[PDB]
């Protein structure tokens, strides 16, 4: 008796068993939910992380920048889950900027680097729901993963513009989204160890968030980010869309 | 198995059986919540109101003014739920503008003692009832209230919108005291409903429509809330509006 | 040939001449505006005050929590000022929160008492003072307040921090009202300014928080100095910011842009 | 005796008397500034038309060698020692197919990436090229439309937006470095130069009547005067702690819900 029984989910996005989307994945099969996993690139690797999953579930390869993977998508989901059956839930936890976009001079990234990273981290999500929309049941949701880019911060750099271009795409995406009675939402989460002046500014910035969180932050512990997103993939949050939900451990609602 | 099942859970601001309150009150009993009560002034009639709840539960007076009231408050919920239990959770659906603040008369004619009951009510009875309860809570609870989005003016609502600025503040602060009990502290920003043109501009803007007649979709998120499922949010706001907050037309 | 050439200009809260409010006076003396000065309880030391200012402006009592001052306030600014004149400019440069409810008492052992004081001379005076002067406002006018950036909580500043928040929507209202004059309301909202006290413990927090701000600010932020802030003040009371109303201007380094 | 007195400023994004641009450039000049003007596309006619002479310099943003050749250019234009003052970025482009009638999801992403080149990326590009030449307390400006809210018809240009609002705070951190300032106009729409259908025409129509419905002072979007003006105070020594910042000039719209 699960918080997500019965509801069949795809989660794109689990590269290694510290990656948020394994923590999800984990949580929503303890909730009862029959998974549809994508990965990218590196499909039997993947494949050996997978099998560290509670159950089974098939993968799937979505190269969010092959347009023929996408053209694809939807056929191959409703192959994994038998046809006349549709998904509850998607989950986007995808991002990529190459290392010019952050980390090196922020001026100095060319903006094929970043064209690169926006694609992946921000236009992806609406590709995807392009893609899954014509198969997800009304009353399903859409989950991204976002942090916080209200304010500039070190190093992330590019990365940073392209979450404020994802949260702008995720509010057009809800409207897309409504037609079908499904809702779109990001969680912003805190800091999470998924794997020089960049690393001082990045550490000061990790620190920073456990002192201003007034819950505690604990970067090594993806399960409440991943909690949070069963809770959008649940029906207990069925008149939220557009938004975002931070799982931050408070820490953007407090100065100091 | 229930969302709620087991947990400890007081809420204030039943007057009818539209409250959101009842509401509240109502999914989070079928989601197994064990519920106390709070009422203001008319506790008969409110307990009237309480026996359309499936389940039977303590019924406590509080009003959010009275001083006396929030003092006995803790002592009185722990004769309510039993000797050595607490609470898990504490849901504020309070809030009240007299009429010079609010409708038909401008927003320069309310008297500051109309202002000023308004926003004790409305705002600074958030941060009260925190003090009152959180020696009462548990570790992993929750204290939830009510919001609406004030981040713009709009016509009408006038000094309750300036009361809800307030309160969004004020959860911040009380994120910050909650925190050192391990309690979250957040508010859910409730798109309109019936307990005109401002009203069915909503379900407009809403990518998911508005039922400004149906209160369960604002219950259930609040009882997600008070649920364990979202244990990193803190001195926050959860729109349960359809959306219409993200939209501009 | 200044910024506010001509206009005439009612400017509350001096107290000292360290006050947000003495600084945006005198830069807008030096920008050619006619003051009318508006001064709280203590007058002949306020008088003392104005004296240092760079030129002579007459000072009318103004307690904003007695509402016969208000009454009578718009009458005492057009005396003051000449029959058949009106007023450019209007800046509320006023606040006050009692120790119960700002420093380093607990946020929950603040009275609603002591809270609703500082919320009704912080937040809803904005609203008494725009309602008693947008009588006697002129087209193209233009009413400043002060503000802080309460978005997030922070250490210390407790209840004047919702005392902000909630002038930040009163502003939006205001502007609502004073669209029908013609008039803007705009708040600027300033960094910290030097305007052990507190103990050592809520000292280094405070230390902290002000330190932080010039480290933010991509500009840096000189705690010491409230002449940006009078300078953006006059920015909004001039005729150069025309279409923006019941906003907020951040006159604080940057420091709200960046988290560190 | 102007706002804008002595000061050396750059004007990017004339291509019209009625673009935003050329209001800016015309205040400027109004107040006293000497302009070095930035074009790409017949450009020179429309420059004419200012009420002072000024160097106009190619740049398309999308070439890098335009951008790495700019600051010589630059000064080459105002004369060996001096610097710049002031950068005006009023640069803005997206395809039909991301911006109209095209639904959201038909953009293909060739047109939204070009879309936030020129829109977004474009203004760190010029901050760089053009910061080692600015003076202390000088100003970068760039035009903006408030993308906090989804809406019809504007779709990819939204998040091109919601992106140059991000941009915008990190070259204020590398600007504040020199001494230099940062910030964007958010504009309500300006009427510049049925071309979209009956349905969407309405859409598009309501979208802006509510504009000047919303705001308290009103909103006329046939003059762009109160925009170049907004941006001439940004320019000036009159906002001189704002950086990082948005600053609307919108009427008060977006302060207002109805
Ligand atoms: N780790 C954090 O601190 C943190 C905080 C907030 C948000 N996030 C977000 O969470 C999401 C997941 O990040 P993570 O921390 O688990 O890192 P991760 O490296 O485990 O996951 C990133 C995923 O993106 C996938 N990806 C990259 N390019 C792709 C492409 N072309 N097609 C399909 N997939 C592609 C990778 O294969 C990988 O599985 C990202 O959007 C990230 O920005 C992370
Ligand atoms: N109805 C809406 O459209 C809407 C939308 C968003 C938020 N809200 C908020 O939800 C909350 C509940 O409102 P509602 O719409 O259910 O209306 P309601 O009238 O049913 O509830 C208001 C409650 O506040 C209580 N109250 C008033 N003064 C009190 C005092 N001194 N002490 C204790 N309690 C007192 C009343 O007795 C009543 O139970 C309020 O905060 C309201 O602002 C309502
Ligand atoms: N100092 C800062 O760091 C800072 C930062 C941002 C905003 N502000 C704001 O700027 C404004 C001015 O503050 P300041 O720092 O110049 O301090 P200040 O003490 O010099 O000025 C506050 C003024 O409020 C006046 N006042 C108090 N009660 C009053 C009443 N009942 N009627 C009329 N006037 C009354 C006082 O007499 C005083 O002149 C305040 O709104 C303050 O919140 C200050
Ligand atoms: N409603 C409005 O018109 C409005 C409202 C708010 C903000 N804005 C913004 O104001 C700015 C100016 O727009 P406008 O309305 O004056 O339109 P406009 O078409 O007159 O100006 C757009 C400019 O961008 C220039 N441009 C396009 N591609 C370029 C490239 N590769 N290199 C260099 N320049 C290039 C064009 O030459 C043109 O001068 C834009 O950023 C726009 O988004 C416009
Ligand atoms: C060069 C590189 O690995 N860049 C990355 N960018 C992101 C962005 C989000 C999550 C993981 C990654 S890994
Ligand atoms: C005069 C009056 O009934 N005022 C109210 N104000 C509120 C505010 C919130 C909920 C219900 C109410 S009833
Ligand atoms: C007890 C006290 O002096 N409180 C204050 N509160 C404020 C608030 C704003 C400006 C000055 C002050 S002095
Ligand atoms: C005309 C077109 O196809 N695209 C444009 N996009 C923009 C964006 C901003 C300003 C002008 C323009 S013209």
């Amino acid at each position: 008796t699960g918080l997500l029984d019965g509801k069949r989910i795809l989660v794109s996005g689990i590269i290694t068993d510290s990656s948020i989307a394994f923590h999800i994945a984990r949580v929503a099969q303890e909730q009862g939910a029959q998974l549809v996993l994508t990965g990218f690139d590196r499909l039997r690797l993947i494949q050996r992380i997978t099998d560290r999953l509670p159950a089974k579930a098939p993968l799937l390869e979505l190269d969010v920048q092959n347009e023929e993977h996408l053209a694809s998508l939807a056929g191959r989901v409703t192959e994994a889950i038998g046809a006349g059956n549709k998904l509850d839930g998607v989950v986007h936890s995808i991002g990529f900027m190459p290392q010019t976009g952050m980390g090196n001079p922020f001026f100095d990234a060319p903006y094929a680097d970043v064209s690169k990273g926006i694609h992946i981290s921000a236009y992806s999500y609406a590709s995807m729901a392009k893609a899954l929309l014509p198969i997800m049941n009304p009353g399903g949701s859409i989950v991204g993963m976002d942090f916080d880019p209200s304010r500039a911060m070190p190093a992330y750099n590019w990365m940073t513009v392209a979450k404020s271009a994802l949260e702008s795409v995720n509010r057009f995406v809800a409207r897309e989204a409504g037609k079908y009675g499904v809702r779109s939402n990001l969680v912003a989460a805190g800091p999470i160890r998924t794997l020089e002046e960049a690393g001082a500014q990045i550490q000061l910035l990790e620190e920073g968030w456990d002192q201003r969180a007034p819950i505690g932050w604990n970067m090594k512990d993806a399960t409440p980010v991943a909690k949070t997103v069963c809770a959008l993939l649940s029906d207990w949050l069925p008149a939220t869309t557009g938004d975002i939900i931070y799982a931050d451990g408070g820490a953007h609602t407090q100065l100091l």
